[PDB]
C-alpha cells in the first residue's frame, strides 16, 4: 500500500499473565531462607480490603436520592456495591476472631486516601474504558441527527410557514406554536402515520418543499407534514408533527442478530439519548425557540387518546 | 357468571423459600432454648453433605469425556460438569480436613453408595414445574408440527406427481432411483427465497403455477412440485426437487421478534435439535419410507460460490 | 461429504458404571487393612436421607393452594414426595431404634441447605432434561402457529372487514366484535363444520380473498369463514369462526403408533398450549385487540346448545 | 416458443362444442391453468378469469 496506514489493535489483556509470573517469583523468593507469618499475611490483606465497605456506604449515602428516579430497593443496595463484597466481610470477621489500634488506623487511612481521592485512574484505563464499551450509542446518535437534520431544517421554518399564513387564516391565528414538535416515545415503536395512531389526529396537507442545491445536479427536498387535532368541544389545533429517525435506528439495530442489543438496554439508552438531545438543543444559538420535543411512556392502560391529550397539553403549554 | 368453568393452573409463587426460612427461624429459636464444639460437627455434616456435588460432577464429567468433542471440545467441559457454586464445597472439605480420615472415608463411602443406586430422584412437582418453565423449547414442538402438517400428506403422493412432469417431457425416465423429495436443512437461519441465486448451478425445470388455499384455518394439499435442473461437470444434467424447511422460518423470526428474546447461540441449539427430532421422527416412520432426503449443513468459514450445488450433487452421487 | 457434520449424539448414561466400579474400588480399599463401624455408616447414611422429608413437606405447604386447581386430596399427598419415601422412614426408625443432638444438627443443616439452595443442577443434567422430554410440544406448537398463522392473517383483518361492512348495515351494527374468535377446547375434537356440532349456529358466507403474492407464481390466498349465530328471542350475532389447528395436530399424533402418545397426558399438553397461546399473544403489539381465543370443556350433560350460549357470552363481553 | 403466444380462437363451421378437447383428439395433452386474471369492481365484485 502507497499510504503506510498505522492502526492501533485491541489489548490482549495479558497484564493478568505478567502478574502471575511476579507472584511466583515472589512466592519462590519468599519459600527459599510459618503458620504465623501466614496469619499475618491474611490480617494484612484483610486490613486493606475494608476500604470498599466504606466506598459503597458512601456510594449508597450518595446515591439514596436517585434511588427513586433510578432505581424506584434492594436494586439500590446490590448496585452500590461490588458483587463479591461478602468476601471482604468474612476476612475482616476472620481478622477480628484471629486477634483495635490497627482496625481504627486502617479504617482512617482508608477513608482519608477515599477523601483526598489520589488513587485516581490513569490513561490506559480511560482509553480501554472508551474503547470496550461499543454499545454508547446515544450520544453519537444525539450528534448525528442535530447535525444532519436539525441545523440545517429547522430555521427555514418560520419563513416556509409564513407563506400558507399569508393565505390561511387559521395558521395566522395560532402564531405562538409555529415550532417543530419532535416525538420521542422512550421505548422504540414508530407508527407508520399518525391517524392511526391516534383517531383524535387529522392529517391536513403537506408544507411546501424544500429545495437545497448540491453541485447542481443533486437536490436536497425536504417534506413537511401539518396535522390538525380535534380538541373538546372548543376549538382545532394545528401542528408539525414527526417522531426521531435515531429510535428508529435503535428499533432495527435491536433486531440485528450480530447485534447482540436487548431490551432491556435499548430503554437506557433511548433515555440517555433523550437527555443528550435535550442538552446539546438547549445550548444552541440556532435553533434557540424552533423546537419542542415530546417524550413520554405507552401507559399500561390502553387508553384511545392518551398521545391526543400530551399533544394538546404541549401545545396549550406555549399561550 | 360465565357459562363455562375453567380452572386454570397459575404457576407457582415460590413461596417454599418463606417455608424453609420460618423452619430455620423455629429451628434456630428452639436452638436458643435450654455448645462451640458442635459447630464443627455442623461444618463437618455440612461439608459431608457438600462432597456429593463434586462425585456427582466427577462422575458427569466422566460421561462426558466423550462427548468433549462432539460438544465442548477441555476447560468447557470441566465447567458443564461441575456447578458454578462449587468452590465453598473444596473450602468445606479443606476445613474438614485441616480440623482432624475414616470419617471422611464412611461419608463419601454413603454419599457415593447414594449417587450409585439412584434413590434420590425428582418427584411429580419438580419436574413438572421444569417442563412448564422452559418457555422456549419449540424444537420438539416444531419438528412433529411439521411432520404432521406438511411432511405425512406430501410425500406419499410422490411418484405420481413426477409421473405427470415426466409425461410433459420425458428427459427425467432415465432417473429412476432419485424419486425423493430433498430437504435442505442449513443448521443457522439463512432461507434463499429464489433459488437459482443460491447458486449459479440451479437452474428452473419446470415451476407450473399453483395456489395454496386454506378455508378458515384448514390447508388445501399440494398437486405439484418445483423440478429443478443441477449442473454437473462438463458431461451432462441431473434433475432435483428441492425443499426447506420451514421451521426455519419460524426460528429465524422468533429471533427477529422483538417481545421473544430469543438469542443466536439458543437458535443454534435449538436448531440442532429440532434437526436430530426431525430426522428422528421420520425414521421410524412407515408411508415415508424411502420418499425423502434430509440434507444438513454448516455453512464454511471460507466464502465459496459453489458449495451448495456441489454438496446436492454429493448427495445425488451417493443416493445412485 | 463437502461438509462434516459435527451433531451430537445421546448420553450413553454410563456414569452409574463409574459409581459401581468406585463402589468396588472403595470396598476393596476399606476392606485391607466391624459391626459397630458398619451401624455408624447406615446411621451416617440415615442422617442425610431425611433432607427429602424436608423438601416434602415444604413443597406441600407451597402446593396445598394450588391443590383445588391442579389435583382438586391423596395426589397432593404423592406429589410432593418421592414414591421411594418409606426407604427414609425405615433409615431414620431403625436409627432412632440403635440409639438426639446429631438429629437436630443433621435437621437444621439440611433446612439451611434448602434455604439457601446451593445445591443446584450443572448444565449437563439440564442439557439432559431439555433433550430427554420428547412430548413437550406445547411451547413449540404455540410459537409455531402464532408466527405462521397470526402475524401474517390478523393484520388484515379490520380492512378486510370494512368493504363488506360498507354495504351490509348488520355488519355495521355490529363493529366492537370484529376479532377472530379462535376455539381451544381443552379436549381435542374439532368438529368438520359448526353448523352441525350446534343448531344455533349458521352459516353465512365467506370472507373475500386474501392474496399475498410470492415470486409472482406463488400465491397464498386465504378464506375465513363469516357465521351468523341465534340468540334468544331478540336478534341474530354475526362472528368469524374457527378452531385452533395444534389441537388438531395433537389428536393427529395421538393416533400414530409410534409417536405412544396417550390421553391422559394430551389434555395437560392442550392445556399448556392454551396458557402459552395467550401468554404470547397478550403480549404483542400487532395484533393488540384483533383476537379473543375461547376455552371450554365439554359438560357431562350432552347439552344441545352450550357452545352456542358460551359464543354470545364471549360476544356480549365486548357490548 | 415465443412467437405463438396468441390466443387460439377455434371457430367450427358447425356447432358442435367439445366439453373438453382432451377426448376430442388424442394429441392435444392438457398441462395446467394460466393464474388467474384478477379484476376489480366496486370493491366486492372480482371477475377474475
Amino acid at each position: 500500500s502507497p499510504a503506510r496506514l498505522l492502526i492501533p489493535e485491541p489489548r490482549a489483556g495479558r497484564a493478568r499473565h505478567a502478574a502471575c509470573v511476579l507472584l511466583a517469583v515472589c512466592f519462590v523468593v519468599l519459600f527459599l531462607s510459618l503458620a504465623p507469618i501466614t496469619r499475618r499475611v491474611c490480617t494484612q490483606l484483610a486490613a486493606l480490603q475494608l476500604g470498599v465497605l466504606l466506598k459503597g456506604c458512601c456510594c449508597l449515602a450518595e446515591e439514596i436520592f436517585h434511588l427513586h428516579s433510578r432505581h424506584h430497593l434492594w436494586q439500590v443496595l446490590c448496585s452500590c456495591f461490588p458483587p463479591r463484597w461478602h468476601l471482604a466481610l468474612l476476612l475482616v470477621g476472620g481478622s477480628a476472631y484471629l486477634d483495635r489500634l490497627a482496625l481504627t488506623l486502617s479504617c482512617l487511612c482508608q477513608l482519608l486516601v477515599l477523601a483526598l481521592g489520589l488513587q485516581k485512574l490513569s490513561a490506559v484505563e480511560v482509553s480501554e474504558l472508551t474503547e470496550s464499551s461499543k454499545k454508547n450509542v446515544a450520544h453519537g446518535l444525539a450528534w448525528s441527527y442535530y447535525i444532519g437534520y436539525l441545523k440545517v431544517v429547522l430555521p427555514r421554518l418560520k419563513e416556509c410557514m409564513e407563506e400558507i399564513s399569508r393565505t390561511n387564516p387559521m395558521l395566522r391565528a395560532h402564531r405562538d406554536t409555529w415550532k417543530l414538535h419532535i416525538l420521542v416515545p422512550l421505548g422504540c415503536d414508530i407508527w407508520d402515520d399518525l391517524e392511526k395512531a391516534d383517531s383524535n389526529i387529522q392529517y391536513l396537507a403537506d408544507l411546501p418543499e424544500t429545495i437545497l442545491t448540491r453541485a447542481g445536479i443533486k437536490r436536497r427536498v425536504y417534506k413537511h407534514s401539518l396535522y390538525v387535532i380535534r380538541d373538546k368541544d372548543n376549538k382545532l389545533r394545528p401542528c408539525v408533527l414527526e417522531f426521531a429517525s435515531p429510535l428508529q435506528t435503535l428499533c432495527a439495530m435491536s433486531q440485528d442478530d450480530c447485534a447482540a442489543f436487548s431490551r432491556e438496554q435499548r430503554l437506557e439508552q433511548a433515555r440517555l439519548f433523550y437527555r443528550s438531545l435535550r442538552d446539546i438543543l438547549g445550548s444552541s444559538k440556532e435553533c434557540a425557540g424552533l423546537y419542542r420535543l415530546i417524550a413520554y411512556e405507552e401507559p399500561a392502560e390502553p387508553e384511545s387518546h392518551f398521545l391526543s391529550g400530551l399533544i394538546l397539553w404541549h401545545l396549550q403549554q406555549q399561550q
